[PDB]
C-alpha cells in the first residue's frame, strides 16, 4: 500500500456514497416495484420505460454489494426493493428462470430466456443472499444454476437462447454484419463470474465443477493464444465471425479470471489462469491504454478511440488487479490515470446525475442515456466497490 493507494481508495469510496448510490437510490419506483428503465442525456427519467431484467439484476447486486462492504442498511432497503421485483414480476413461476423484459408495471415484454440474464440473475441473487440471509434468494439462485447446467450447457459452452419453455433457438446477439453469433464471449464471461460468486458463497462441489469447466473453456476456446485478446462473437464453434478485440472484455476478463483463479483446486489450470490473466493486462496497457484512459475496440482494422463508461471503470480494476499481483508500479499509475480521466470527462457535471455513456475521441459528450437497459450502477459501483475491498 502507499499514500497514492490509501488517497485513491478514499476518493472512490466518497464518489461511490456521494454520486453513485444516491443518484441510483433516486430510480426507485415505488408505483410499480423494481426501478425506472430509462433517463436520457438531458436528465429526464422515463418513468414509463421498459424494465429490463439484466439491470434489475444488475442494481439487485450493487446494493447488495453496498451493504456488504459498507454496511448501509439504506442499500439494503433498495436492494430488497429490486430483490421483489426480480421475484415478482421478473421469475417465470411456470417454467422458472428469468424473463427477459417486463413492462413498467411489471407485465412481461419478452418472456425469452437468455443465458445472460440467467447469470445476471445468479450474481445478483447469490449477493442478496449474502446481504439477506433470504432463503428464497438462494433457491432461485441455486435453480438458476441448475437449469443452466441441465438445460443449456453444452459440450463447448453454453447455447445462449430459449424459449420461455426453455426450448433452444436461435441467438439474438448479431456481428455487426446481421450474423447470429451462437457463442458470445460477454454471455460466457458473465456466466463466469456468477459462477465464482455462488461458489464464493455455497462452497458446493457441483458448482466448483461447473465453475473449473467454464474457466477451462476460457482457457482452451475463448482466448486467442499469443494475443491476449479474447474471441468477441462467434459461430457455434468459437470460431470468430469478424476480426474484433474489445479492450474492455480483455481487461474485465483478465480480473475476473485471476479472482476465480484463487478457487481453483487444480495448480497447473490455476497457474495457466494466473498467467493468462496477466498477458492480457500487459497487452491492453501496451495496446489500448493512450496515457489517459483505455480506447474501445478495434474491428478489423478500424480502431473506435471513444471513450465508454464501463470500458474505463473495468480498466482501474484490471489495471489496479494486475499492480496487486506483479507490484509494477506501471500498472498502478494506469488505474489512477484512468480514474483521474472518469473524474474529470465521464462524471457528469450536473446536478443529478451520474457517469456518461461515453466520450468520442476528441473528449465531447455524445446524447446517450444515463439509465439504459444496458447502463447500470453494476460496472462503475464495482469499481468502487472492488478497491475498498482489496486496499
Ligand atoms: O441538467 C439537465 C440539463 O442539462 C443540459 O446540459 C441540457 O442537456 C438540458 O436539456 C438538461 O435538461
Ligand atoms: O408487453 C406489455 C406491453 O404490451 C404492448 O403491446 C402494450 O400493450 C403495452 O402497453 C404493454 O406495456
Ligand atoms: O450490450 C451489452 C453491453 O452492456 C454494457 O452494459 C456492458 O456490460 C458491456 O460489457 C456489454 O457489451
Amino acid at each position: 500500500g502507499s499514500m497514492d493507494i490509501t488517497r485513491f481508495k478514499e476518493d472512490l469510496k466518497a464518489h461511490l456514497e456521494e454520486k453513485i448510490i444516491p443518484f441510483w437510490q433516486s430510480l426507485k419506483d415505488d408505483e410499480f416495484g423494481g426501478y425506472y428503465g430509462y433517463m436520457d442525456f438531458n436528465l429526464n427519467i422515463d418513468r414509463k420505460a421498459q424494465k429490463g431484467c439484466i439491470l434489475n439484476s444488475r442494481i439487485l447486486w450493487f446494493f447488495s454489494a453496498c451493504y456488504n462492504v459498507l454496511k448501509s442498511e439504506k442499500c439494503k432497503e433498495m436492494a430488497f426493493h429490486a430483490f421483489e421485483f426480480l421475484k415478482n414480476k421478473f421469475w417465470d413461476k411456470e417454467y422458472e428462470g428469468l424473463f427477459w423484459s417486463v413492462s413498467h408495471k411489471g407485465v412481461p415484454v419478452d418472456v425469452t430466456k437468455h443465458v445472460y440474464v440467467q447469470a445476471f440473475g445468479i450474481y445478483g441473487l447469490s449477493e442478496y443472499y449474502e446481504a439477506s440471509g433470504d432463503e428464497e434468494a438462494l433457491h432461485m439462485a441455486k435453480r438458476l444454476f441448475e437449469i443452466l447446467e441441465t438445460k443449456c450447457k453444452r459440450e463447448n459452452g453454453y447455447t445462449e437462447q430459449f424459449e420461455r419453455n426453455w426450448q433452444e433457438k436461435e441467438n439474438r446477439f448479431l456481428s455487426e454484419n446481421g450474423v447470429i453469433a451462437s457463442k458470445t464471449m460477454n454471455t460466457h464471461l458473465h456466466v463466469l463470474e456468477s459462477y465464482t460468486n455462488l461458489y464464493r458463497l455455497l462452497k458446493l462441489d457441483d458448482v466448483y465443477e461447473a465453475l473449473e469447466w467454464i474457466v477451462r473453456l476460457f482457457v482452451d476456446k475463448i482466448y486467442k493464444k499469443g494475443t491476449g485478446h479474447f474471441k468477441v462473437f462467434c459461430d457455434d464453434n468459437w470460431n470468430e465471425l469478424i476480426k474484433a478485440v474489445s479492450y474492455g472484455f480483455d481487461i474485465e476478463a483478465s480480473w475476473l479470471l485471476d479472482q476465480a483463479a484463487k478457487y481453483l483446486k487444480d495448480e497447473k489450470l490455476k497457474e495457466e489462469v494466473e498467467k493468462l490473466a496477466l498477458e492480457v493486462a500487459q497487452i491492453t496497457l501496451k495496446e489500448a491504454f493512450d496515457g489517459q484512459s483505455l480506447i474501445n475496440e478495434m474491428i478489423e482494422d478500424r480502431i473506435d478511440r471513444s471513450k465508454i463508461w464501463w470500458v474505463e471503470a473495468e480498466t482501474v480494476v484490471g489495471f489496479f488487479n494486475a499492480y496487486q499481483k506483479t507490484k509494477e508500479e506501471k500498472y498502478l499509475d494506469a488505474a489512477i490515470k484512468t480514474w483521474e480521466f472518469i473524474k474529470e470527462h465521464l462524471v457528469d457535471r450536473r446536478k443529478n446525475s451520474e457517469w456518461l455513456w461515453k466520450v468520442n475521441e476528441d473528449l465531447e459528450a455524445v446524447n446517450m442515456p444515463i439509465v439504459e437497459q444496458w447502463k447500470c450502477p453494476y460496472h462503475n459501483g464495482r469499481m468502487c466497490l472492488e478497491i475498498i475491498k482489496r486496499v
